[PDB]
């Protein structure tokens, strides 16, 4: 759910996933095609793959719990879909936060016309 994967980027980033990743490059959106603008986006598009590789679960919506361990982030023992789904945000608010240094304001509000090419997993 948005809440919980919100909660881990405002967390891990510092910043509001909305509206700080919501519009952001062709992939911190909703759809997504093209080539991903940069890491952040990149970010994103792995974060779909790892989406998309839950076909059994709703990734979106279901909800979950979890955790941090001095310091890092920890996926709680619950459902496989919802200690997966726990995983792929972690990886991505991770790798957010990895990136903070190449962020750029000009990737927000992207339009997506601007993203053509569907790129593949």
């Amino acid at each position: 759910s948005l809440l919980e994967f919100g909660k881990m980027i405002l967390e891990e980033t510092g910043k509001l996933a909305i509206p700080s990743y919501s519009s952001y490059g062709c992939y911190c959106g909703w759809g997504g095609k093209g080539t991903p603008k940069d890491a952040t986006d990149r970010c994103c598009f792995v974060h779909d793959c790892c989406y998309g590789n839950l076909p059994d679960c709703n990734p979106k919506s279901d909800r979950y719990k979890y955790k941090r361990v001095n310091g890092a982030i920890v996926c709680e023992k619950g459902t496989s879909c919802e200690n997966r789904i726990c995983e792929c945000d972690k990886a991505a608010a991770i790798c957010f936060r990895q990136n903070l240094n190449t962020y750029s304001k000009k990737y927000m509000l992207y339009p997506d016309f601007l993203c053509k090419g569907e790129l593949k997993c």
